[PDB]
């Protein structure tokens, strides 16, 4: 019913990722992906993990060290708690054409 932020994607030089969406009184987010990969529904993902708290009207995730080429295919889904009830972002896709 609630639309969940879109996830803002960045590759990062010389690397990482950061993966992120603005703040709407949630209390949880999660990001789910894989790397050049397609995902099967809500699986877990090679990238996994819960973001517990925002900071300056974001929730962040990051992977320090991935090193991310031009052309590579993130699929993913989030998850959003926001009054005790779960959202997602679902089916999403993102190719690298920019470093930031
Ligand atoms: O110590 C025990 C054990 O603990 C584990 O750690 C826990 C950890 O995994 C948990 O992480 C949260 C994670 O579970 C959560 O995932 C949700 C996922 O649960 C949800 O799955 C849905 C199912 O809920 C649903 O079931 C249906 C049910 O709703 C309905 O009422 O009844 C149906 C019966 O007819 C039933 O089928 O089915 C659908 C499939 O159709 C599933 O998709 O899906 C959401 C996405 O929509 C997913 O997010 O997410 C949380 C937030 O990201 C995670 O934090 O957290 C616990 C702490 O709170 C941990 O304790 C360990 O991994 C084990 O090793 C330990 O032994």
């Amino acid at each position: 019913s609630y639309v969940v932020p879109s996830a803002k994607l960045e590759a990062i030089y010389p690397k990482g990722l950061r993966v992120s969406i603005p703040d709407d009184g949630f209390s949880l987010f999660a990001f789910h992906g894989k790397l050049n990969e397609e995902m099967d529904g809500l699986e877990a993902g090679h990238w996994a993990r819960d973001i517990t708290k925002p900071k300056e009207g974001r929730w962040t995730f990051r992977d320090r060290n991935v090193k991310l080429k031009l052309g590579d295919k993130i699929y993913f889904w989030t998850y959003v708690i926001k009054d005790g009830l779960g959202y997602r972002q679902d089916n999403g896709e993102w190719t690298v054409t920019e470093f930031v």
